[PDB]
């Protein structure tokens, strides 16, 4: 059988892709190991029979690794992808796994923040700042010279990030953190991620009704 992905389409669009992260994860892992694989697109505000029957929870991703057995969790899937699909490696050594793991939810309660001294904006700050200090020492990526699984999950984190900051509080990461700077600009230049990334407006459409 064939490597199969179910992930979010845009709202009312289902042959375009939508802005989950956790899918795009998968998907960057499916593109760097280069194993051939359909994706099918679901929009989840009109939920499809067939997906329905794959998934009865509705849940996105879904990945069958060509078994017939379809499996949740984008933390699941890209191990099980590992495991079965070991070249080329992606493993990020434990020591760094959780490098970053407080960015996506301080970016969260920052731009839910309609209060401006609520201390998000610095929390935030301090957590891209113990990662452009990583990065400096360790970089340019989370494992060094090579793209690993961290990345694939950190950066469509940081794609989020970067658009929905912009367009609803006019921030950006600042420029001062240039080992951050560089780590997206690598990472985000990346024919996988050029070619998994949503198109800005589907993740602003998608962040809006949560603002």
């Amino acid at each position: 059988m064939a490597v199969e992905v179910c992930v979010k389409a845009a709202v009312g669009a289902p042959d375009i892709l939508g802005d989950c992260p956790f899918s795009q994860r998968v998907l960057l892992t499916l593109e760097e190991k280069k194993i051939t694989y359909e994706m099918k697109l679901v929009d989840l505000s009109n939920k499809p029979e067939w997906f329905l029957k794959i998934s009865p929870e509705g849940k996105v991703p879904v990945f069958n690794s060509g078994d017939g057995k379809w499996i949740a969790d984008s933390d699941v899937i890209t191990q099980v992808i590992e495991e079965k699909f070991p070249t080329p490696s992606l493993v990020t050594p434990p020591e760094y796994a959780s490098v970053g793991s407080k960015i996506f939810p301080s970016f969260v309660k920052f731009l839910k923040s309609k209060d401006a001294s609520d201390g998000s904006e610095k929390a935030l700050l301090d957590e891209l700042q113990a990662l452009d200090e990583h990065l400096k020492a360790h970089g340019p990526y989370i494992s060094g010279e090579n793209v690993s699984a961290a990345d694939l999950s950190l950066g469509p984190k940081l794609f989020h990030l970067q658009v929905a900051l912009e367009h609803f509080k006019g921030w950006k990461i600042p420029e001062n953190l240039t080992s951050v700077h560089a780590y997206t600009k690598a990472l985000f230049s990346r024919e996988s991620f050029v070619k998994t990334k949503p198109a800005n407006q589907y993740l602003i459409a998608g962040w809006a009704p949560k603002v």
